């Protein structure tokens, strides 16, 4: 059943896509659609085709709200709604007030405990948070290809959601790597088998979460591999399939402790079955936060 399009109010513009946008609205009189806080502005995100969409468009779009349709999770990007039998094709999800994880945290810096912060705690909460999704994910045997703060969204309260922007963004240009005719491809966050190969999976998503705990814990002030070239990160794939004690690894934030760091080294390691998976590395962090 459709989302009433017509309860949808614009408010503004959160994102510019390709053939799409994402738009920022109230839904107009709230209560009367539910299956919301009293007195106070109801806002969803809305992505939007726009009605002079091709052909191809509107394809990948129909194909994104299956997508979209299954995954039911907390930490995850939820379809509240779609207004889908007839045009303009819209998706509803939940607004996420303080934007994508990469933005959000690099206006934070670590509390000094000697005196907006973030504390350790509550880094390794978001984390935590990221690692739930992707068990959830990992359980439906889907693989997202594309983990990094850039594709999570953060609500109230430090809460995660993971959401797939795409590779388009201009804020982000520096994080995918362009040949003509080939897949776009986000390097840095990349399992060597993934760059060598075109092999992604849960245990290639697993590294990428390596890279991202990694970012988090930078407090997304740097970019992977930051003082190497597009071409030395793909060296380095080519050094881990050889194997002679050659390959590079990130090196351990201020804020990280050995033992979290000794947790990213194994997400990275060359045997994809020697990675920690979702589940454990859910259980690493979520006790770390709660003790
Ligand atoms: C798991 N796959 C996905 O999430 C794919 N999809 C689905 N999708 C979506 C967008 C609206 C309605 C329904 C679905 C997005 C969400 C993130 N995007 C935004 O532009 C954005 C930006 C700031 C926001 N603040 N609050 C919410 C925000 C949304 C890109 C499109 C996406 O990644």
């Amino acid at each position: 059943v459709d989302f009433p399009r017509s309860r949808l109010r614009f408010k503004e513009k959160l994102g510019e896509g390709q053939f799409g946008e994402v738009h920022l609205c109230e839904v107009d009189s709230p209560q009367d659609l539910v299956s919301v806080r009293k007195g106070h502005p109801l806002l969803v995100a809305v992505k939007i085709l726009r009605p002079d969409a091709t052909k191809n468009a509107r394809n990948d779009f129909l194909k994104e709200v299956k997508i979209m349709s299954r995954l039911k999770d907390p930490n995850i990007i939820r379809l509240l709604g779609v207004c889908v039998q007839d045009d303009p094709l819209c998706m509803i999800t939940d607004y996420m007030e303080n934007g994508d994880l990469n933005q959000f945290l690099s206006a934070h810096q670590l509390e000094d405990k000697a005196a907006p912060t973030i504390s350790y705690p509550m880094l390794l909460h978001v984390a935590a948070q990221i690692a739930s999704g992707m068990r959830y994910l990992a359980t439906l045997n889907f693989v997202h290809r594309d983990l990094a703060t850039r594709n999570c969204l953060v609500g109230e309260n430090f809460t995660i959601k993971i959401a797939d922007f795409g590779m388009s963004r201009n804020l982000y240009a520096g994080d995918y790597y362009r040949v003509q005719g080939r897949a776009v491809l986000p390097i840095r966050w990349m399992a060597w088998e993934c760059i060598l190969m075109g092999k992604f999976t849960t245990a290639s998503d697993v590294w990428a979460f390596g890279v991202t705990l990694w970012e988090v814990l930078m407090l997304c002030r740097a970019q992977p591999f930051g003082q190497l070239t597009d071409e030395q990160v793909i060296e380095n794939a080519g050094e881990f399939f050889r194997d002679q004690g050659r390959q590079v690894y990130l090196s351990r934030p201020p804020a990280c402790p050995q033992g979290l760091y000794e947790l990213m080294l194994r997400c990275w390691s060359r045997e994809s079955e020697q990675r920690p998976p979702f589940s454990q590395l859910h259980r690493f962090l979520a006790e770390d936060a709660l003790n």
